[PDB]
Parts: C-alpha cells; structure tokens; sequence
C-alpha cells in the first residue's frame, strides 16, 4: 500500500489526535501541554487551547455536540466548547496521569482512564463522576466504549485486557460495572485496546511488541491470532473500518498494516527519526492520522501503484 499524505504539522512531540466526524478538522494534543485545532484540507491552524500543565495524552471530539474533551498528566479531564472557545469545566478525581478520554455516542458520558489504576465514567451534563472502575493492578493505558453494546474494554500495564459490563450503569441512566472478561495473553504491559466498529472483534497491543486479535460473543471470548513483527513497544492499534486490515503504530518508528484474516504483514511505513505514539482513523472517510516525535500527519491509505 502507499501513504498519500494530505497534511503534516511540524511541532514538538505529539501524543494524541482526534478527527472531527463531520468537519475537516483534527485536534492534536502535545507533549508541551498545548492542544491545536487544524483544518487539514486548508493546512490552517484554526485555534490553540492551553488548559493543562505537562503532556496531554487524551483528546476527543463529541460526535454531535460542539465539545471536545482533553486529559492530561496534570490529572485533569477538561471539557471545552470549540464554538465559544471556552474551557467549560475541569473534571477532577484522577490521582495520576490521564491516558485516554472519550465521549459516549449516545449517553451523556465521558470515559477516562489513568495511571491511578482506574477507569472513570463521568456525566458531562451533571459534571459528576458516576462510576469508578477498579480492579486493574497497574496503570490503565487505554479504555474504549463499545459502539453498540454496554461494554468497555481497557488495557493495563498489569498485562491484562479487561472487558467490563456497564449495563447496570446504563439502566440507572434511564453492579453498575462488573468485569466480564479478564483477557490473558500479553506477556508485558498493554498500552492500547480497540473495538471494531461493526464486528465483535478486539485489538490489543503493548510492550511485548504484539498486536493481538480477539473475538467475542455475549458469553465468551477467545484469542484469534497475533500480529508479530514490531521490534519495540506498540503504542496504538486500530481496525480499518472499511477494509479487512489492521493498523498499528510503534516506538520502532513504524506504522504497520496487517491482513485482518491472516495477520500477515501487508505494508510497513517507516520514519527515520520519529517514534509513533498514536494512530486514529476517521469514522467515515479513508483518512488516518498519526502522532509522532515531530508532529502529526494525516494521510489516505491506497493500494500500491494505485496512481
């Protein structure tokens, strides 16, 4: 495959990137504590947001509301309105670095996870923490809502990937969180976990250099296979929403594309000097973004010799 680069921002180390679902924008969250808002079709910096001290690893748009959420090494989960350009409030409670923060697609919830070994669920309408998910025995490096079921997946330096049943909390919105699976298989800390947008699949990746594919039903889960090849920590991984492909990004300075059905290598993209910290895909478009030591890139993924 080939990478057709649409936009690149040269900056100090970038940690997170988030696509806006309908506007041609990305948010980038940087090691220096700043958040940038770029239009990747014009190549223009629309806004900058300074509300954290130290690196900002969590960043996400709300899918419909004029809001975004950020999570920092200062332990804060900040809620912003990008139209009024205001920091609306800070959600405080985490006791160590915040690694990920996201919005739920239907309920008025924010998910965050932290080196404090917890996952927190907040109600952004009430500004209250409505659940603290405990049980991991080390930092929680990633957490994600399932796109259609009352589930959360989380990845931790305790070498486990947990799937949590949050149906109880959902019914209160209309016991709250119960761990459903403790997926074992990684031999080192796990840095990332992801759901497939439409299939009952999970990806996880970590310091063991492995990307593991799991499948689940309502009653069981199983390890399908492992993508092997990265030669340093894997920082992030995701499913291609529209092709049978897996993508991963690593401190070995590569983004790797793998066949979803065989787990064999499809294409490697390498940078000479930059470790990769994060990758994301637009929900609808053939558009990917990656954060690395020297900034952020937005690119389309094409078959080799397509043009």
């Amino acid at each position: 495959m080939e990478m057709l680069t649409k936009f690149e921002s040269r900056s100090s180390r970038a940690k997170g990137v988030a696509f806006h679902p309908t506007q041609p924008w990305i948010l980038t969250s940087l090691h220096n504590g700043r958040i940038q808002l770029w239009d990747y079709r014009m190549g223009t910096l629309l806004d900058r947001f300074d509300g954290h001290d130290g690196p900002v690893r969590g960043i996400a748009f709300h899918p419909t509301q004029p809001l975004f959420v950020s999570g920092g090494d200062d332990y804060k989960v900040n809620v912003w309105n990008y139209k009024s350009r205001k920091l609306l409030f800070s959600l405080c409670g985490h006791m160590d670095y915040v690694r990920v923060c996201t919005f739920h697609h239907e309920y008025p919830w924010i998910l965050s996870c932290s080196d404090d070994q917890t996952i927190r669920i907040w109600n952004w309408q009430s500004r209250n923490c409505i659940a603290i998910l405990t049980g991991h025995s080390h930092a929680v490096m990633c957490a994600a809502f399932h796109p259609s079921e009352d589930l959360i997946v989380s990845a931790s330096l305790d070498q486990t990937v947990r799937v949590w049943d949050i149906s109880g909390l959902r019914m209160k919105n209309a016991t709250d969180a119960i761990v459903k699976f403790v997926l074992e298989g990684h031999d080192r800390g796990v840095n990332w976990c992801a759901f497939h947008p439409t299939l009952p699949l999970i990806l996880s990746a970590g310091d063991d250099r492995l990307v593991k594919l799991w499948r689940m039903t309502a009653s069981k889960a199983w390890e399908v296979d492992t993508c092997r090849g990265h030669f340093n920590n894997v920082s992030c991984c995701l499913f291609h929403p529209h092709q049978e492909l897996i993508l991963s990004a690593s401190e070995d300075k590569t983004i790797r594309v793998w066949d979803l059905n065989r787990r064999t290598a499809v294409q490697t993209f390498r940078r000479d000097n930059d470790r990769f910290w994060f990758i994301t895909v637009h929900p609808k478009l053939n558009l990917f973004a990656a954060a690395h030591d020297s900034g952020v890139m937005v690119f389309k993924l094409e078959s080799a010799w397509s043009h």
